[PDB]
């Protein structure tokens, strides 16, 4: 026997896992909640006990994917050997271009999320984690004397705007391999210009 | 009067009314009946000019983009900028002024990427503000004022930064200080870029 809180937690995770998989492959518009409930092996009644509607489930999917994106990026940044805050910023660019190239991340984060959530929803749900990490890297680069002292939150929001748009440019390009290479170069120059 | 004069006046009334109402309340909050009513057009005539709500939005974005391009060009010329690099610098101030218009933010920044999709909006902006940015970047490179690099990605990434800068100011608890701080970080980023 499982306790009710245990069954509720296992039900919730199965739905997030199933929605993430199916929406990742086919897009938010192409998969309904009945097919997701079936995929998770849960009844529709249990599903609607965890999530009021389709959009509430998508929001949780986005949160979980974004957390995964950050963890994957931290691994790539650690693998780059970056040993200063500025070098971590440079590596975070390449890490983002690699992870956002994941077809599931492309579908869920780049194509679906800005449309399903709107601007304010995407900032609050999707962007908040990356914005916080970016603010920290900026603060540390200023502390280390690698970046001129300046307002941290506006600069972080501007960088995130540039990085999100870079991923969109690659994701929609008729030659994504080429677009990724060109975009990587302009982003590296933009970061190097931002720094000392 | 002439038949095309009628359709053109009908088309222009629908775009003007849709621009105004969607500008004030957002695409999702105004239906085509309220727009036809604002424009003084019948439900049949409005349908004859625009197949669906999104088709009308596409023409609204075109004229708004045109207005943004013209306002940006006017302010940059008015700033006294006389080199491509100074024109790029002046565009920061010009955009922060033009983007203080809530209709511009609602239609271009909030609605357009949702209603048209990102690539669908790009197809419109490439003929207007995006194309203009690409040209200014090309000229700064030709002048040796900007490091040679892929023009199309740089133009689009810079616009992405400017889009979010405008939204950061608009939602700030203190918008007046946010505009000053955001101008500073944008100027520093551009000056480092040049």
């Amino acid at each position: 026997r499982r306790t009710q809180e245990e069954r509720s937690a296992a039900t919730r995770e199965a739905l997030i896992t199933g929605a993430r998989k199916l929406w990742g492959l086919r897009g938010y518009a192409e998969v309904g909640t009945p097919e997701i409930a079936t995929e998770a092996g849960v009844t529709r009644g249990a599903m609607y006990h965890q999530f009021a509607d389709k959009a509430a489930l998508f929001r949780d999917v986005v949160e979980v994917v974004e957390q995964d994106v950050m963890a994957r990026m931290a691994t790539l940044v650690a693998a780059s050997g970056a040993a200063t805050p500025a070098d971590a910023i440079r590596a975070a660019v390449d890490a983002w271009l690699e992870v956002s190239g994941d077809p599931e991340v492309r579908q869920l984060i780049l194509l679906d999320a800005p449309v399903v959530l709107g601007w304010a929803g995407f900032r609050d749900v999707a962007q908040r984690y990356s914005l916080g990490m970016t603010e920290q890297l900026i603060t540390e680069a200023i502390r280390a004397g690698q970046l001129a002292r300046q307002p941290v939150r506006p600069l972080a929001q501007v960088l995130i705007g540039a990085l999100d748009e870079a991923a969109m440019f690659i994701a929609t390009a008729d030659d994504p391999k080429r677009a990724r290479r060109e975009t990587r170069q302009v982003l590296r120059r933009l970061i190097d210009g931002m720094l000392n």
